[PDB]
């Protein structure tokens, strides 16, 4: 009848653990006034259950602090796990009035230990891989910003060579492991060099190197779509004029001074000089809001030249 | 044949619990007119089932009030759980006409108690972690707004030092636990200091400190993307002119007064003084809608100077 | 061999229930021409199966009308459940030609009854919690619109006090249970008071009270982000000028009349009076499309004053 | 050893069903050249397996035509199910060279029949509920468009009463069952009456009735947010001027004719008459792109009156 | 002890399959130097396991080429499945050094064959249904573009009749099976006829037919929302002027020529003729960017007529 | 009693593995001071468990480096798997102080090996299929950019033929396997040829070929929607004027020079020549921002001709 006596023990344990709080049970355990203190199987089931509770509490605490990143390395999470296991076993046994040594309590508190450790290791390893991915992305930007932040070092004809060599090495050696993440790294380095001085030269020079990604081998200008390339180039050429306000003032004032000369024939030469100087800070031939400035200036200077030639007949 | 008599008991219990409402059964239990009142196993199965029902009802009530946050601490949820367990056992037993003490009713009402407590503790701990995350985010904004709300204390050269020290400490000690959430905290503090007076100085000064995030160590200007940094700086420099309307009026009226002098030579000096004063409320060199005001003013004053010099020849 | 005879009964039942429609079986049951009418175990399996079918049909009907909200309270869903159980058992037994009393049919139709009731109670309680949430959100707007709809009662200096007291009470007592939903309630009440007359005063006064949310305690202006606060204030100050068209006409016509006086010196006083009156319907100092009206008016009146002073020399 | 002989039968069946196509097996079944034709248990396992295949094929066909809606009612799906069951059993048995009557084939083809019928009924009932929801939404728009499409019947003071009575009845009786869907119905009827002639009157009149939704009772203007109400009213007042181009022409030409009179004093009266007539096609006081037309007209007529009064002094 | 000897065989098999590569095992199988070559149960377990591996490899290959569509019909997928099964069994047995005939290898390679075939048939049938849906959508556009692409056949008064008859037939017969997809077909055919010449007539004529969808029966203008209908009509009337640039030139030049006549009285007649001709290429009364052209033209011609009448007094 | 002695062994193993760290256990294993060193079953359970741990650690490492792509081919992943299995077994056994040969440790470390290999092969094959898809997409762009990048080779009348032949072949042979991905390939090749010089001719010529996709056969202009086709054509015709700024300058300056001649009669001929030349770089008749330039030019030249004809009467 051992199958029945233990079966009734489970019911008595459930009644004990429902009808009382974690406090009243301790107050009544030393007073010998529980509902089934006499039956030993009832107390045994109550102990083996009140341990599986504390095990889940400490595991939930650790898993919850793992989910949102509070453990960076792996050894720190294991250390916190061990310390919390020990301290929590002790403190929950003390709170529930149970001896933290009685074998039955541990059969529940240690019930399924390897599988719970597997679960925690899996979740924390997922988070660690995620932060290592994010850290590679954030790190390979500082390494580039060592020789790509200087607006003078950028436009040298070797910066494209350094960038291509860096992607090639970090893709072959292992510095940039994920071939899928090389796209994010490339796009981030571009958007950086896009909205920074002189970036137009660097982009127009790097747009013809060779980079391997996902089996097929192509050219950078062909990796990202052609329309995406045109938009990126337009942004990289508007950068210098939306980042260094002084240059905007200089070119607008010089366009105005050229447009406002008395003899338009010299205004043509001044506008031509302005465009010749502006081609050296916007090499690629895309249309930017500045070529439109030159368009309006040439429009107005041509109208002025027409008017001045028509009014020159009155000098006859 | 014990395997069959109890098997028929389950069928009779199911017929009893389907063919009647929670009201008619009470009216008919004291009248001795149930469908299988004679068979004891039928009544036993009906009782052990009508308890697993009330258990799920009270558990669903508590879990439903846990899902959407009504319990802030953990002790309050446990207290409500215990009170509802007791009161619900009593009231559902009374409604279904069953004795709230008969052992069979409790074998169902207490059937799987530790696992249901595990489920509730897990859900409520998930919610508690979420609200603690949100509370850390909302709290580390008030602590910053103690020495970053004053538009005069902000532009001092030590505010950047205090901000860097705060992030470093709260990231090393534990005040800001989640390395992943430090990004949200940083972005929120920036967007705060972005659209507030004097914020341009604070941003341009903090953009060169050191902050560690996700293993790699970088500079704040390099943490968020360079184009994101330029957009943030443009917003932080348009802030003062989209928050204190009086300053907008002052600069627009002074630009107009400068532009409308009779001798443009003094208008050049007035516009230069305006730009010199404006550089002290917009330090970084990004292009804002105000440098465009100065551009238009210089354009028009140069046109006026050209016209006045051309009409000066008539004084000969 | 009882394990085999019943095993063949299941196969015969499956063949019966596949090879016939719910109609032909009734026509052939009273004609004694089924495929295995002779074997009693075959008919028993066919009955215990054709009941589990109708049980699922009625349960699917009830669950489907529960999923999309057709039952508001809980007692109404239970009542509909009971009536549909009875009527559906009867009608499906009648359609399938089976006696609605034969014990075997009920062993299938009542097979797993408590678990299906658990499922329905869970789904309907989920929906009931959702509608109670939505109803609290929609209800705490009418209670506010009792003393916040009057454009005159709003701008009194006590409306902010009433709003703060209401949130505090409803957050402590229980009228507004979900601390997470207090954000939705606050944002909704604001957006209401935002786009309504006089709302600027109410917002600028409430932006310095104290509200507790998620453990940390802050000020309303700091709960929602500072840039969000500036946008909300701009909207609340453009409200009065995008809701009462008459006021727009009044201020635009008065600005025009001021700008079009013959002696600009009085136009300065008129514009100053206009701005002084306008500060009382837009207290906070944010930039709105109306301060821009005053900016353009002052620009043009200053140009006119300059022109009139320059042409005053001809009076000498 | 019956546990082993059948165990080897499963392996032989798997080898038979892998090593051959549905065609070669038929060609080789009548030639007596299968791999294990001698063993009867092998053939029995092959038959009981080759039936569970065809069962899944026909079930997948029916479930796939159910998923994307091809069965509107429920009886049509059941009819197609039955016809396909019969025809598919026959045709798949014929293709696989198996007798469509041999009991073993049916033990597999009819293996789990009630559960598969449960699955199909559940999926098809889900789809039927979805289309009934969509049909209620689409139907309660035609019923409204019977007395809300006429641009003359709409602006009568009883249309709001009819709309409120309709929502109240259909929400109490059952014509509009889902309290959650009443929001969609209300918003759809509004957006209809929004962008249609005279809709402004209907909206401004219905915005003060009583509608119950989700326990709490409010007013229509308070059901949808106040800013949403202002946007909806602006759209409903721009409707008439973005739907009947003739009226746009009429008002623009009349504004121009008023603005272009020789004596502005009569132009004031003409513009006042225009605004008085326009208030009857835009009752609520929200700002629309048309009040802005009147604003510009009054601006220009005031400038013209000022100029004409200033030039009247030359008549002295 | 048969339960233990085989139990140790599983462990030895696992050690064999972990401690070696798919290459070393073949090199060591013919050299008689495996770790447990002596024990027959070890080799048997190793064989029954190394088959379940190859089975999963070939199944994963086929399922992976099924997931992303490479098999259009069903017979092609079955053919590829069979060929790959045979060839893969042979080649994997050869690579792993196992006889491709030994019964134990097949007990693993053919282990669960019917269920894997069920899985593949289900996935491929899902994809086939998806492509049949997409193909019906793409096909019922070519059939319409046979009598709806001609800009002259479209505006005939029977095109609406053909479209309504087509939807009705294809919805009753079965050419357009999914009542849910009839919405996509209708919207696609509209958007086609929207941005194409003469489409305005076709839309304004079809907007009053009858189409049944989801139980309820409505009119096309009421199927899609009224505001959606107005937007669609505006697009369909701007189509002709955003697709055939020549017509844009013609109307703009003629508007200019009318506006620039010397006597405005004839300009009124010219503009009236232009509007009368334009009503035949934009029947419905919605406001388009072209009625605005006529509005500006009438505005300017009325101003010119006023000026010319005022200057006519000087002819007295 | 063998069922109990091993049952206690599991509890003792769990206590051992909870109460100690991976370090203390090694220090105490050689000192003979574990908690249950005496019992052999306890040590056996501890060993069989401490192996299932290391197995999961190495499997999680490999699966985590597989999830985010670090293994391109399949043989490389298998090689890394094998090397890590060996090295990890050895190193984890050494760290946990267990003999890396004792049979019990391997019964846990090799516990479920074939299923874990199945899981890894499945995940890595999913990733490999994804990268092969992306590689086909990226590769069939370089192959096209060999004869579609030259702005002169593109506008030849055979480029459309080559493109159609390429899609047809790669869809029949297998170079472009996924019929679903042919849409992505087509759209990408178009968007490439869209925003590149001369692309208008290529698009307007390819828009009438034949391509089969998803059973139904249509024309390219009908594959993508007609409104999508019009938008794509507008973009392809604005490309040349938003990519080669020199051409923008040329046409704007020539339009200005034509508009500014003294005798408008020659300006008509100049504008007509400009439009005739512009039709050869924008063949399709869609409306672009350039036809609007010609519209404004013709508008202004017609106004000028009217003014000059009206002022010609003064020459009489």
């Amino acid at each position: 009848k051992e199958q029945r006596a233990r079966d009734l023990a489970d019911e008595r344990s459930n009644e004990i653990i429902r009808k009382l709080t974690p406090e009243q049970r301790r107050e009544a355990l030393n007073n010998g006034t529980l509902l089934y203190q006499d039956d030993p199987y009832a107390m045994e089931a109550l102990r083996v259950k009140t341990g599986r509770n504390a095990a889940y509490l400490v595991d939930d605490d650790v898993m919850q602090k793992i989910k949102e990143g509070v453990f960076r390395t792996r050894e720190e999470m294991e250390e916190y796990r061990h310390s919390r296991l020990q301290e929590g076993a002790k403190v929950y046994a003390e709170q529930f009035g149970i001896d933290p040594e009685d074998v039955d309590y541990q059969r529940g508190f240690n019930g399924d230990i390897t599988e719970r450790n597997i679960s925690l290791y899996g979740a924390h390893d997922n988070f660690l891989s995620q932060q290592a991915q994010k850290g590679a992305i954030m790190n390979s930007r500082v390494e580039l910003n060592g020789v790509l932040q200087d607006p003078d070092m950028l436009r040298r004809p070797d910066s494209a060579d350094f960038f291509e060599k860096y992607i090639d090495n970090g893709l072959v050696t292992g510095a940039i492991p994920s071939d899928a993440q090389a796209t994010q790294l490339i796009s981030q380095a571009f958007s950086d060099a896009s909205s920074r001085a002189g970036g137009a030269d660097f982009l127009m020079r790097v747009g013809d190197k060779k980079v391997t990604l996902n089996g097929a081998t192509t050219t950078y200008r062909e990796l990202i779509g052609e329309e995406q390339w045109n938009a990126l180039m337009v942004t990289a050429q508007r950068s210098q004029f939306e980042t260094d306000a002084k240059l905007n003032e200089q070119y607008r004032l010089k366009i105005n001074s050229a447009l406002n000369q008395e003899d338009p024939r010299t205004a043509w030469e001044m506008l031509q000089g302005i465009k010749a100087e502006l081609d050296k800070v916007q090499p690629d031939e895309q249309m930017t809001p500045q070529r439109e400035w030159l368009i309006s200036a040439q429009e107005q200077v041509q109208n002025q030249m027409n008017a001045w030639t028509k009014a020159q007949a009155k000098a006859l």
